[PDB]
DNA sequence: ATGAGACGCTGGCGATTAGCTAATCGCCAGCGTCTCATCTTTATGCGCC
């Protein structure tokens, strides 16, 4: 429910789009199932750059952590 | 062929004799703990019909 509004904006993307269903499961298995609690900075640095390899992330759904 | 009818110091004292709420104020109020769990609810932090 908290990951249904974590919106991802690619550096090449033209409009913000919420994370897709497979993307959510990817987030869960990579980070949300490894650490007790994941900060937004940690999700941005430890998932998007390792999987999507996006230069920068832009979250419009959760603040600080 | 006579013998009834016509009735007092009290009031103003003392002095017994007896008896009763009420107005003012002050005091002073059972309290001590812990455990255990149980749920809520609030402050801040995130979303558009």
């Amino acid at each position: 429910n908290e990951l249904t509004k974590v919106k991802y904006v690619t550096e090449g993307m033209r409009k913000p789009a919420f994370l897709s269903g497979e993307q959510k499961k990817a987030i869960v298995d990579l980070l949300f199932k490894t650490n007790r609690k994941v900060t937004v900075k940690q999700l941005k640095e430890d998932y998007f750059k390792k999987i999507e390899c996006f230069d920068s992330v832009e979250i419009s759904g959760v603040e600080d952590r």
